[PDB]
């Protein structure tokens, strides 16, 4: 019996709502994707199938782009994999775009799979394109996707025969567009992207009573709030380290509509994130353009350099409340962690929690992690009280946010217990 229905909104398209009272931490729905990919950067770093990184990947003989940790997920992935396949290998040394990727596998998927539960309450065809909200320069975007989709697909695809009925590129172009999610790993770095088109009957707002959580490319939905029959649920679709100019630049860009919650209304927080001197923030999201494409392909010595060029200045520096200096301490926090460098990555990732605690009010997966990631630092150096502290307080996050199917909560336990034993 579901807890969630589809509905039809006043102003907001489609939706889900409760169909019974729900309670903080409730497992309302979970999906695999109807298609998936790994991302550019990731790619050859983590698993094609599972999303899990390792060391040493396994290619695929035939094509030598996708990548694999083991034998299993290697053949388990070919079905899925094996009209890609000649296409990847006839393209070499030109990648496509991930969304390109991305979207051939939903073709095979929908001519050759069996009827996916993904779908089961909103399907491919179903998901909204705001075709008529899109301006010229999206439109000639979309167009140049599609263009780049038939000569990446020229291989396995060469008439609409070999589509789905009555499918149309630029359509599905503008879907990909506004229903996309991208995949993050247990340490909250992002490493592919799917389609869960029942997961896309959820709306946004930026202060929202739901969140998902990913398990590799599994989804989790849960209840973050207490929530009543037949109140619509919502995720935040974007980055809590926002400001309400920046959150109403990327939904109209990307997901065409304009937000009137009373966050954006009142430019709720926009003050405290943008503290300290104008001129050192602004130079400071300009370098996290770089850090972050390091970072997104795993450079992590290059990411620290940069950080600590910044952290520890021998110009003006920043609070830790802004959220350009909170996203760098973050990325140096995680840099340090891969690097093994965990007293830095404790004395970084200690400066990020008040700023978390404001910035990621009640329970959101993302302080949950941080939470754990800091109290498992200071476990390994002795810390049991501080440790203790802190694992306590992700559990009391997590247990909302990833819950009893999310296997970190299993990692979690095992840190509190081996912690519990030193006190
Ligand atoms: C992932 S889909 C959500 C389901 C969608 N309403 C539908 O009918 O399929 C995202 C799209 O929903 C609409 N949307 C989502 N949240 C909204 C909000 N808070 N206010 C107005 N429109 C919203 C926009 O059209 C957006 O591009
Ligand atoms: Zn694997
Ligand atoms: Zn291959
Ligand atoms: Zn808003």
């Amino acid at each position: 019996p579901l807890k969630v229905e589809k509905f039809a909104t006043a102003n907001r398209g489609n939706g889900l709502r409760a169909v019974t009272p729900l309670r903080p931490g409730e497992l309302l729905f979970r999906s695999d994707p109807l298609a998936y990919t790994v991302c550019k950067g990731s790619r050859g770093v983590v698993c094609d199938r599972c999303l899990l990184g390792k060391e040493k990947l396994m290619r695929c003989s035939q094509c030598r782009v996708a990548k694999y940790c083991s034998a299993k997920c290697q053949k388990k992935a070919w079905p899925d994999h094996k009209r890609e396949c000649k296409c990847l290998k006839s393209c070499k040394p030109r990648y496509p775009p991930d969304s390109v990727r991305l979207l051939g596998r939903v073709v095979f998927k929908l001519m050759d799979g069996a009827p996916s539960e993904s779908e089961k309450l909103y399907s491919f065809y179903d998901l909204e394109s705001n075709i008529n909200k899109l301006t010229e320069d999206r439109k000639e975007g979309l167009r140049q996707l599609v263009m780049t989709f038939q000569h990446f697909m020229r291989e396995e695809i060469q008439d609409a025969s070999q589509l789905p009925p009555a499918f149309d590129l630029f359509e599905a172009f503008a879907k990909v567009i506004c229903n996309s999610f991208t995949i993050c790993n247990a340490e909250m770095q992002e490493v592919g992207v799917g389609l869960y088109p029942s997961i896309s009957l959820l709306n946004h707002s930026c202060d929202p009573n739901c969140s998902i959580v990913f398990n590799g490319p599994h989804l989790l939905l849960r209840a973050v709030r207490d929530i009543e029959v037949g109140e619509e649920l919502t995720i935040c679709y974007l980055d809590m380290l926002m400001t309400s100019e920046e959150r109403r630049k990327q939904l109209r860009d990307q997901y065409c509509f304009e937000c009137d919650c009373f966050r954006c209304q009142t430019q709720d927080k926009d003050a405290d994130m943008l503290t300290g001197d104008e001129q050192v923030w602004k130079e400071v999201q300009e370098s996290l353009k770089k850090i972050e494409e390091l970072k997104a392909h795993w450079k992590w010595e290059q990411v620290l350099a940069m950080c600590q060029a910044i952290i520890s200045s021998n110009s003006e520096r920043l609070p830790d409340i802004n959220i350009y200096q909170l996203k760098v301490l973050d990325c140096a926090m995680d840099a340090c962690i891969n690097l093994g460098l965990l007293e830095e990555a404790l004395f970084y990732g200690t400066r990020t929690m008040e700023p978390y605690r404001i910035f990621f009010p009640g329970s959101h997966p993302v302080r949950g992690v941080q939470v754990m990631k800091v109290g498992k630092l200071q476990l390994h150096q002795g810390m049991f009280p501080q440790a203790m502290k802190n694992l306590r307080l992700a559990f009391d996050i997590m247990r909302v946010t990833h819950g009893r199917e999310h296997s970190l909560i299993e990692d979690l336990i095992l840190l509190l217990e081996e912690c519990d034993a030193n006190i």
